[PDB]
């Protein structure tokens, strides 16, 4: 077997490019697509990628500008490669704030959803990275409808069986004037979500 | 949309059980299968589950008995829910040891693989959780063949396009006397692996 970490790295990306149908992926999203596929082992995930026009450059440009990355889940945050960040970009995660549980109760939502209230000082021009909680995406919709400042990009890749597919479809159908990238259906998660951020963070 | 955490949690598992064909999944492994599905959102991942008979019981009992869990990747290690652990089980992750880059050059492997040398004092009766690096799994075979103490269970779920599929198939074909659970193919990753451990812990 290949015992060289760099060799292994380089090879997988090649094999992905050889095998994946990337015809409908614009240039500004080609690295993102390859990287998300890399994360999950499924070339057919590209079939399920959906996005706004220029969503890739929206994200790349924002990160260059020093935009923060707001993360719905600890594992998303943890998965972002700090060394790849072009501008000392803050990775923000609020779910573990002590005020969150009481919030959740008062606003009648999940803890994941309630945490977004703490994003507000940071949300303008941000990268929103949602890998785990449909209810965070759903809430976000409410905050935007209500006049919240707009992120530069929303990465909506929550995984699972309750609300996940639905939340992503809604984002695509009405993204409130915000650039978006999703993986349609039940697939997604922290690794794929981190991968997307990582792709847009560096030229590689 | 559903606004209650517990309800969301409960509902997903209900759907999974409803949709998944877990007929050929033994009792001792059902929760693991269901939790791996939950982690990845693919009912058909059950299609690719492989194991040694009784692997689920092997793992559960080890953890009950205070076995450590040895992880190839940071995210696998972080993915483990400590509160679920039944016996103050240690989660061992050695990749960040300062000695590792030198060890890698010295054995002429990857860093993820070199880190395994560090596992040796802890490997006996352990839960091995490999979720990222197939070179780790490959290296593990070398260590076993050289007569390392045997884990209680190897969970082999590395992801990717280079060696992942091969490394997992080798484990199934020759686990060196050690119980195993794998996800065949290119699929896997930290979330699935952590899910497997979490299932067995509680």
């Amino acid at each position: 077997y290949i015992r060289d970490g760099q060799a292994i790295y380089d090879r997988s990306f090649a094999i992905i490019r050889a095998e994946a149908d990337l015809r409908h992926i614009p240039a500004d999203l080609e690295k993102l697509a390859v990287r998300v596929i890399h994360a999950c082992g499924m070339v057919d995930v590209a079939n399920d990628l959906a996005f706004s026009e220029g969503a890739g450059k929206a994200g790349r440009n924002a990160l260059l500008a020093g935009a923060p990355i707001l993360c719905d889940a600890r594992m998303v945050a943890e998965g972002i490669t700090r060394s790849r960040l072009p501008a000392d970009n803050r990775v923000i995660y609020t779910l573990s704030d002590p005020s969150v549980p009481e919030l959740a109760k008062k606003i009648g939502n999940t803890r994941s959803a309630a945490a977004l209230d703490l994003w507000l000082p940071h949300i303008e021009g941000s990268i929103v990275a949602i890998g785990n909680a449909p209810t965070a995406l759903f809430r976000l919709f409410e905050l935007l409808d209500a006049g919240a400042p707009k992120p530069a990009l929303i990465i909506g890749m929550p995984v699972g069986f309750v609300g996940a597919a639905e939340s992503k479809d809604e984002l695509a159908a009405n993204s409130r004037g915000v650039p978006y990238v999703i993986v349609r259906g039940r697939r997604g998660g922290s690794a794929m979500t981190a991968a997307a951020v990582n792709a847009l963070a560096s030229e590689r």
